[PDB]
């Protein structure tokens, strides 16, 4: 019975820590927080935003309001799963909070613009920097990677007592905006609304470069973008390239999407060797969070997939290529949309949430991965919660050992007043107890081994392998045999 158990952790606020990098709620959070333990909760998940930290200057590091928090979990005898968050707060859906990209990060960019993600139209976003400038050194001496890099280590030297009490049991690594491994491909502030395909934000001109080699290094150095891809909010038929047997099955077209959704595994795993080099020896799991893109599902061009970065197909599977580069790191996905149903989203936008949470949760078991999952929106019914329960343990309840497939573990969007009092805490309550298998709370569950070194470097070709053949994903129970009631 113990096997079934899936622990659950709660996202703390947006700003847990002030915009100002001060800790301003113990009060309210200490309270909170009891509530959180009181109700069974495993650990919190909290952003650690560069924008505060590294804000005054290059390595200037204030940790110190991080380190009331932490206390403060700590005290409370949780678990805490750390986001090395690399980009922005605002613009992003449920964003109530400003918290942008250190300052002087930001005036490198009225210098060299192209350090931002730029679109057809030469916009610059401004929430994270460009995959483009991973290696360049334009940041006062130093490359983005470098930045990351240090960061991290200077994460782990503050916080190294919180590391060694098992305290601290995760590190997801923020890979692009929101904390996703993907483009900025719909982004509000640039006038993208639901269920817009979303735009290529590939015109920087370091991608643009890197392009131009990709393309003369297959004997077609002419080739351009596609340039019959419409815009934001177009639908996939109002374009040339997304429609039914449209341009993205041409060669060009292939060569073109292969380099971009390559481009984004490449820095993936950049990244993630420097992160697997800092936390080496420490009991913690490194994570990337996958954005749950579950618009234009059901097309045959997966446009908007296609534009956030995902070359996902009916027989291409742009998840396994991700989770694949991925296993040398013993690296977890962390997923999106565990509380969708298909039957909840609207018929225009061509959505089917279940079967891409499917897909991806079965590429990264296929690959021998840990997958966790987080809900996409607010939500605290019971209804959202067995949808929960079902992705939880897919085919339900083992009584004699654990079950063939289940989450290492479910984080919950978002901790407030709201959900700690009232019929929804009653409601949470019971999901974290069905969660639980109906069991106690169990703090030393899922121990971690020291972090082994990442195992050697595999090529793009040697990863490409896990697109094809693409494979059904396992089945999944209906409904959960476990439900809140
Ligand atoms: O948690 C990632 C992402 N999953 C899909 C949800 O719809 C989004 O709201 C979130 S992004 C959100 O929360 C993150 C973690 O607290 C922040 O890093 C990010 O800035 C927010 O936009
Ligand atoms: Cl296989």
């Amino acid at each position: 019975v113990k096997g079934n158990y899936v622990q659950v952790y709660v996202m703390l606020p947006l700003d847990a820590v002030s915009v100002n990098n001060r800790f301003e709620k113990g009060d309210e959070l200490r309270a909170q927080l009891r509530k959180l333990v009181e109700a069974g909760v495993d650990g919190v998940m909290v952003d650690v935003w560069w924008g505060l930290v590294e804000g005054k200057g290059p390595k200037a590091y204030d940790w110190s309001a991080y380190k009331q928090l932490f206390e403060l979990v700590q005290k409370a005898g949780l678990k805490l799963q750390a986001i090395m968050s690399f980009h922005q707060c605002g613009g992003n859906v449920g964003d109530a909070v400003n918290i942008p990209i250190p300052q002087w990060v930001r005036d490198v960019g009225t210098r060299d613009p192209d350090i931002f993600y730029t679109d057809g139209h030469g916009t610059r976003n401004i929430e994270y920097l460009t995959l483009g400038v991973d290696n360049q050194p334009l940041f006062h001496g130093r490359s983005a990677v470098q930045m990351y890099a240090d960061y991290m280590t200077s994460f782990r030297e503050n916080m190294k007592e919180f590391l060694d009490a098992g305290v601290i049991v995760d590190i997801e690594v923020g890979l692009g905006p929101a904390g996703e491994m993907r483009y900025p491909s719909y982004p509000q502030s640039h006038g993208w609304s639901f269920p817009g395909i979303g735009e290529f934000i590939c015109y920087d001109k370091y991608l643009q470069a890197d392009f131009k080699a990709a393309a003369a290094a297959v004997g077609h150095p002419e080739w351009e973008f596609p340039n019959d891809v419409g815009q934001y909010n177009d639908t996939p038929e109002r374009t040339q390239f997304f429609r039914d047997n449209g341009t993205y099955l041409s060669e060009k077209g292939r060569f073109f999407l292969a380099w971009y959704s390559n481009n984004l595994i490449k820095h993936g795993d950049r990244i993630l060797d420097e992160a697997n080099k800092v936390f080496l020896g420490y009991k913690v799991q490194l994570a990337i969070k996958i954005s749950g893109i579950h618009w234009w599902y059901k097309v045959p061009s997966h446009a908007a997939e296609l534009t956030a970065g995902y070359y996902n197909l009916h027989d291409r599977d742009g998840y396994r290529t991700i989770a694949r580069m991925l296993k040398r790191h013993r690296a977890s996905i962390n997923f999106t949309c565990a509380e969708m149903r298909d039957s909840e989203q609207s018929s225009q936008a061509m959505s089917a949430p279940e079967e891409l949470v499917q897909q991806v949760l079965s590429a990264g078991w296929r690959e021998g991965l840990n997958v966790a999952c987080e809900n996409a929106l607010p939500r605290y019914d019971p209804t959202a919660y067995n949808t929960i329960l079902r992705n939880a343990r897919p085919h339900g309840i083992n009584q004699s050992g654990p079950p063939e497939h289940k989450l290492f573990g479910f984080t919950y969007l978002r901790l407030s007043n709201q959900l700690v009092e009232g019929q929804n805490y009653v409601n949470f309550k019971t999901f974290v107890d069905r969660m639980h298998a109906n069991l106690p709370r169990d703090p030393y569950v899922d121990p971690m081994a020291p972090l082994p070194r990442s195992g050697p470097e595999i090529s793009i070709e040697m990863i490409l392998q896990a697109a094809q053949p693409k494979l059904q994903p396992f089945p999944f129970q209906e409904h959960t045999d476990l439900p809140v009631g």
